[PDB]
């Protein structure tokens, strides 16, 4: 059982979001911690733009604008999108650190998951500094065949995910990720039809 | 200094580590967290070749090796070589893990300094996927510009960075990045002076 985390959730208010809808703007002042009691979100960041990066997909159990918290006057250094349907309790900063000297264990728990994310982002920082956007959606369908979710096929792997997604991973327009996908059907890398992807061999 | 970092430290060893010196190996086993007392290392990474990537620079007052400290049965995820000379204290995670009971403060220090670390990284991330090869070294030339060990100057500031160094932050050859720093000169964004490079 976990007593830690109701007594943590009985201090936060938790509130219903669709998907789709935006949980945290980027920029805000930054004053309260979230926690994902069901569902997922996407972290992310766009350019001048508009084209958008996802840096992480957050799921039930992980904290969210856990950044702002260590000093003050932060802004949020990213857009939190609710990806499915969610619960997410939410506690002001003020009233968090409180708890944290009943019990500093709801900090360890915390800093265990910024330094998981820190070890998974530098992985991403040595993917896009080497690869070139060719070959990052080449890996990305490497990556995504790999996964437990990949279906088998007869000549290799099959993946469901559409065009936009990749370019949300990769971050490139879906056009731009049309083109490749096309170039690399005619390199006999791979098959694309609808929203199934082979990778061969 | 303050009295909590005194406390800290003085459950630690002091050790000395001359430049070029590796106090980190990716791979091994995490069992020690780090502390630099005074001196600059940077955090590398490499891809199936050989070829290394400045992941950051860590200075003064940083805490290293501390992302084992979460979870047992870990090891490094990068390499960490010493900039100059360096003077870092050293304790093990069992050891900091009772120092935290003792006094949470502690853990608090460290943790705020790898919020700042994800915040960083993640705008690393941005930079490589939104921003061409250009685009990249003039962002970074400011980011070296923000560096401790940087010099003042008459027109803005001034760095002591090589061709390589740059190129192994941004992802490029040396001889892109002389090409590159050539027409930023001429756009008169900067000026270079042998090794030394003065951004305006
Ligand atoms: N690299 C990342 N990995 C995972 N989550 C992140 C990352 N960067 C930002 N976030 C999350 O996005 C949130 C945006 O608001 P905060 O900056 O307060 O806190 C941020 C973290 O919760
Ligand atoms: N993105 C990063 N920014 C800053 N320091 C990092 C980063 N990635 C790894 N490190 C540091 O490098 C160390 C390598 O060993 P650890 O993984 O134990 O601890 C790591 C942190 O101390």
């Amino acid at each position: 059982t976990d007593p830690t985390l109701e007594w943590f959730l009985s201090h936060c208010h938790i509130h219903k979001y669709p998907s789709k809808s935006t949980l945290i703007h980027q920029g805000e002042k930054a004053e309260t911690l979230y926690y994902i009691v069901k569902g997922s979100v996407a972290v992310l960041i766009k350019d001048e733009e508009g084209k958008e990066m996802i840096l992480s997909y957050l799921n039930q159990g992980d904290f969210i604008g856990e950044l702002g918290l260590f000093e003050e006057g932060q802004e949020r250094s990213a857009w939190v999108r609710a990806k499915t349907a969610c619960e997410v309790a939410e506690i002001s900063y003020k009233k968090f650190r409180q708890l944290i000297q009943v019990n500093p264990d709801i900090l360890m728990r915390l800093s265990a998951q910024m330094a998981r994310r820190l070890q998974v982002t530098s992985e991403k920082v040595g993917n896009l500094a080497f690869l070139d956007v060719t070959g990052r959606i080449a890996q990305t369908l490497l990556n995504l065949a790999k996964q437990p979710d990949a279906m088998t096929h007869p000549d290799g792997m099959q993946i469901k995910i559409t065009r936009q997604e990749i370019g949300q991973i990769v971050g490139c327009s879906r056009e731009t990720v049309g083109r490749i996908l096309k170039m690399l059907e005619d390199q006999n890398l791979i098959s694309a039809h609808g929203k199934t992807i082979v990778v061969y061999g």
